[PDB]
């Protein structure tokens, strides 16, 4: 069974677009999904090989049960507001989602151009955000970002709904979550002490050693092993994102997984603690606006509509 | 000649465009930064070359320039003159500098207007900040070919360069910019042979029609002038698409240098008011302008020692 | 079971040949055969992996019959002529085919020369094409070419032979047409008329929707869905040539399928009509000049003589 | 003042040659489509930058040059001289226009010829269309690498420019074309040491051969000539293989810049007719050119004027 | 699946070959630095997609598998067979640990080297290092190309990788290497048509010599096995040329991996000792193996588990 | 009048240096190759354009000057000058020919090194041979950016090339080299804060640090020489690290092309010696010169001859 565009290549330029459907809008809706496949292509096509033009579309909770006739995803719920000791994940409005992927802007701003041509009257915009990869793969506080994602197998075991659930196989959980960075602060920082704060070296990008290594260090709380024994793991896409007029530096969180439990065991860490840590390091320069949760089908079931 | 700064630019595929006023007291810290300028330009964009091509041009108003440096004027220096048309106005707004920042990356641009806005924390507001794109086949936002009749090579260097004529300037320029939104609804209303008569070309085929067709109220035909000789009068422009899909936002960023603002100014003189022959620019019916600034890039020598 | 190079990468060139066999030739036939796969990569092989060179090699209903014997794949048979009320679809000799594509012309010039030297003297040259991508893969009517061609799994399962005839499993069947274009004509039409020939907006490249999408635009009478309800696909790399000197402009044709009973469908519709079309529009201002039908084996059936 | 054609364009890896003759009365046409030829280049071309480096070379026959202008005659330009060598032959074939077509991408030059033969359908007829395409690394259809010692840079300004000898067309050059078709089954008869004699470089590392042993009637050897300038006489060329393998044809399209002709026709000379130690250029044992014209190519503006 | 090393790789254009020997107690360091590897490849790697290309491949000896793991040991492993010709000799030279690092840059070899011999200072003793590079057409020292007739696809998953036969190491390989240093002199002396008859494959256009025409002595003779199954029997190549011009050092480092050795070992026993029908591969009058080692080249999850 | 040799070159990742001495005897085999060295460059290179950018500058030093050549020296050409500082010492080491051979890939270094080395078997003696490649972003050995103020365009003509002051060798510049070591246990010992107060500059993102609080012993603080008339005083370099895992060798090879040597030789006074302000640049605390030559590259034109 065939899914979406999840595991895309490296593309360096995306757009996020977030929207509500007013009540009315569910047949215009139900009909931008079975066109929205061929409008990938329609866009798409023209620009190979270069383009790597891609579409996730991803459906929120609420959203689901207005619009289809029968049974749920296993993991689907809201986004669960995170209420922490000091900082506080938030929980944002979201129906649908398009994740925008290719190798240039402007083939994103087209196909966004198109779908909400479709959508136009029977959606409301939450969130819109304009991403693009600095020329190393570094985000907006200058580090690599990206590294220890899986591949191959890996990623195909560690993002779809296989046999667990398996009306939907195909599918993934998407979280997504904007965030706004403290620069002042951040740059306040040596280099040496950003590091305890990442877990990883700022030039090469290298692991810490596990015993100079903080466990509040980002690296650290979000390294978690199952039951299972094994380590356990997710599909990430940040992007950063902003302006240089209005102070904005951001970057837009994407995680992909097979279950949500994997995401939401990271956030929790992050933002309440474990045993030997207050919250994540990285969250005193780093702000959530925004969070949802999305399921993107397989391919197969947007095409039947 | 002077050494100038990058007007001639190839194209590249992205841009900021900044434009910012100068706070009371902020005239120290702007002069520090226009001669350390060069020099961000090289940081930021060296380790990158040569798929890189970033690219940033200075330039300076008219109400500026008197509060920043004593001595002469560039000859053409001054405020945008708003046009109050029958039908269309094109107005004019703020802004003490520009920042024309390009390469062929995002990311680039980004990356030095951070490191200039950040060395102006204090001095500066913020009026204009947009981040532009090429679509994919050079196209605009209106779907057609734009760019095709730049001047290349010593014919450009002819029209858009400072020289004899005001020696103290020679290798700066006069940029005129504008920030256009369209009403696109509109526009895919017209069938594609109605919309090259608005512009004066072929839309898939990007050729000029013929001299007999062209429509006097088209695009092309209000945007060519001849000389006192009757050799044609021209400028440089690299208008760059931008906007927003949520809040319904079209644009085109329009950017144009020229030796002296004379031509420019004659061009829209033509567009917005009107010939005998034509009413206005038909673009314009499709087209609003939202500012309207006018700035001289200096040579790059001027800034490289105050 | 390996098949022919049929699922080619997006390529820009190609040459395409097409040869009859002389009599007391079907020797130094089956000695090339066994060696083309081996040509393919002496000459393609120093290009990598820019090159993206593939040959396939395909072999007609008479042709067959004289250099082997024993079963016949089910569906092989000389291309059917169409005498429609208007247009007509002609037959022509074919006894082999070389689909060669590449990413430049040179590299399918090299190979050609190298498999007709091995053949000079046995075979007679019937047709030979050079084409060419143009711009972003437009034909010379001026529309995207490909777009709706199925990709990924759903190819393999539209061209390959299968369990329906499994001696040939690894196998397709390719239909060729060269057509010539009137641009005379063509070009007199407003593009709002070019978009009701074809089904598709021209510069964007969508779909015309059903409500305003006429019976006897191509995109109509090519869409075919069967009795189980699901669409019936083949595959397309149509390629423009021609020469400016003589006015000719032209679309070579070229369709995959798994068993010809698909391809030969659309054709039906497109040369007689339907119920609620005449004719397609396209051919009023294209021109069929050659027709062809052969069956591209898998790749062991060729090594292994 | 004058800038001349793309002649010194970069190495690009496809090519259309377009020779024709004018028809009775097709002077006319044929005069408005070459003021306009600069703007169908960037037409095309603009929309396809930066990768495209489509360029168009239009050349004028001496005969067709009579009926279009009169005026003054370039210096040089007269028609192709026909050489009766004791063993072969270079002929003279018809061509009043000659279009040398360059890009990265066949399309590009397919769709510039579209629209200039669009133009003159009814004023001309074809005569020769030759689509021509890079061979791996540089080669050509005998296996060399070909191109290797045309020269570069401001020396080629030199050797290929028009310039105050003859002031009226400075930025012009004299282009001669001949069309070669080769007898490969002959060639491929040779060792590898034996073809290497006849041209006169190494075939796998395109070194040429010592003074020590290379023999005088290779083709390098034959088309290195000094002046009574002491100095090396240089062309530049951009030899094109083409073909068809279904009729066995094989091909270089010989095309050859110089500021004036007497120096390519002293290399054909040497080439076809001998010297005192040469009978004719060994290539030629391999080579049968079937077609040859001169033309001249003005400078760009020239044509602007029309 | 488990997750094999990165023995299928794609064109690579350059690469690092490191080989060491285990110090007395360095086999804790080892263990240290196997676990890692994997996510030092990603660390170096990750920052510069998707040109990189970067790869590490690393495997170990037969004397040195004892120290560091017990538990099962592979089917196949043991030390390099020295084999003793009656001409040619096939040396053995020690070596505990390999790396095989590839990438499209040489760079990012030499830094994903220094970060591994960062970690193992102390612990080990280098024997070998290579600095290889492919030439610009896949070509070898000899100046033949090389790599041809390689598999690709799951037909290479069928050749080169540990399976059913041995479930333990499951995506595991065996990689044999040897240095080789020609006697370019030598070569150089040659005809080409004689070369080709010690490869057994045209020079120029890379095809395979005809079965009636091709030496038995040849190269490509002695090395096309056909097994039991009927089959023929493959392996994986991945030369690379080094050397030095100062030194007069022209080399071919040589690396072969497969499922077994019992293969690789065969086509050794050909090319060194001879068949019935050839005294040796010709190819050894001017190659002479310096060093040779034989090392198992795990499945990925196995390092990862330490 | 003058074309000069391939000096002004673009950016290149791939480097060959070559420095030999002159046997007895030899001068003839070494003119013979000088005045076809041109040609070598043409051979090799020109199959591989233009990705290739292979490109070879020849040099010349005094003492072989003296024995090569009669008629006019150029002004500048002299022996290195040893430098015996307080504390670190720029040897002199021998020196007769240069090759400064560079593209973007080592094959075709090599393959035109081969040729050049098989012509003059015999006739020379190899003192140092250099295999050098920039890091993907054009980082050095110690992890900072190298080239980024090397003057370009205009402004590099003005500054390397021999004109009307020396108007015999007009189009001539001179070039010295020095290859460096470094001690990386040392250097990677250091704090990035630290280390950029060695340097001049931020090491991430590469901007000069502003007047004030750039040490004056810091490299680009001793390397900043004005002329006379307080106009800057500029250098041309293509610093290309190389080295040896194995043999724990970490290096930076040093060239810098001038014209007029007395600008090098400034910025190295500066360097060894100190100024008041400064003991001597901290660079050399971290890197060890062991060679040293200085060499006058013609005019191409005077090759040809
Ligand atoms: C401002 C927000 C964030 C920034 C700037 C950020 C940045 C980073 C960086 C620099 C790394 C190290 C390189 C790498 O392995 O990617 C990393 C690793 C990681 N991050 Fe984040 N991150 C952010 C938010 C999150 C969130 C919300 C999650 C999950 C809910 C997450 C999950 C991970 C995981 C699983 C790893 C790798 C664990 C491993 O190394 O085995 N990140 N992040
Ligand atoms: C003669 C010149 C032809 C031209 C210029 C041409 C061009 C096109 C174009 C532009 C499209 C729409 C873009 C796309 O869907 O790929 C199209 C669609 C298609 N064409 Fe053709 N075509 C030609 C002949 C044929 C023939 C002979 C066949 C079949 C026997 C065919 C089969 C199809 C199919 C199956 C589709 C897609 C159906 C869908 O939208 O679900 N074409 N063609
Ligand atoms: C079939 C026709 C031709 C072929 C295949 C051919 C091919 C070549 C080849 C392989 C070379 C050696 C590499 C190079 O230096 O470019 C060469 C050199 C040259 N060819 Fe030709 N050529 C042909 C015709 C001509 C003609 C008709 C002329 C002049 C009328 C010409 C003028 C030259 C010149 C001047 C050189 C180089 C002299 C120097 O070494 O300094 N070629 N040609
Ligand atoms: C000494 C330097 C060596 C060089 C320079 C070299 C070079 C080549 C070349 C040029 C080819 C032909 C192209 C191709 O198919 O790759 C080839 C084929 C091959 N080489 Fe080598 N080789 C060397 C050593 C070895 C060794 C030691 C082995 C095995 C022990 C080996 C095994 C093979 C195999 C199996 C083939 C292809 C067989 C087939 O045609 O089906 N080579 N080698
Ligand atoms: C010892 C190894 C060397 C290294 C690793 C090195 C590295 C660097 C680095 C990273 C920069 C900053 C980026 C740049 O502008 O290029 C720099 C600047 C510079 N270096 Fe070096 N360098 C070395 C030796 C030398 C030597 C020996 C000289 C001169 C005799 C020299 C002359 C310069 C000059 C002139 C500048 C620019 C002045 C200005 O900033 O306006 N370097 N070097």
């Amino acid at each position: 069974p065939e899914p979406q565009m999840v595991l895309s290549p490296l593309t360096s330029a995306a757009i996020f677009l977030v929207v509500t459907i007013d009540s009315g809008g569910e047949d215009t809706v139900r009909d931008l999904l079975s066109d929205v496949a061929s409008l990938e292509r329609a866009v798409g096509f023209r620009a190979q090989p270069d383009g790597r033009l891609s579409c996730v579309t991803g459906i929120g909770s609420e959203a689901w049960d207005r619009l289809f006739s029968g049974a749920r995803p296993a993991g689907l719920h809201p986004f669960r507001e995170l209420d922490g000791p000091v900082h506080r994940a938030v929980a944002t409005p979201g129906d649908l989602l398009f994740h925008i992927r290719a190798s240039r802007l402007d083939l994103c701003f087209a196909l966004a151009t198109e779908i909400m041509g479709r959508l136009r009257g029977a959606v409301t915009p939450q969130d819109e955000v304009h991403g693009f990869k600095y020329f190393d793969e570094r985000d907006m506080l200058g580090f690599v970002d990206g590294t220890e994602n899986p591949t191959g197998a890996a990623a195909r075991r560690a993002v779809l709904v296989g046999a667990e659930d398996p009306a939907f196989a195909g599918g993934s959980y998407a979280v997504v979550q904007k965030y706004l960075h403290d620069i002042d602060a951040w740059e306040g920082l040596s280099v040496e002490a950003q590091e305890r704060v990442i877990g990883r070296r700022k030039m090469t990008d290298v692991e810490l050693s596990d015993d100079v290594k903080p466990a509040d260090s980002h690296v650290a709380l979000t390294s978690v092993t199952g039951p299972d024994g094994s380590d356990l793991e997710i599909l990430r896409d940040n992007m950063p994102f902003g302006s240089v007029g209005r102070e904005e530096f951001g970057t837009y969180f994407i995680g992909y997984a097979r279950t949500p439990e994997v995401t939401e065991t990271m956030l929790e860490r992050m933002f309440l603690g474990t045993a030997s840590a207050p919250h994540d390091r990285i969250l005193d320069f780093s702000t959530a606006v925004t969070g949802s949760l999305f399921f993107t089908p397989a391919a197969d079931f947007l095409e039947d509509l």
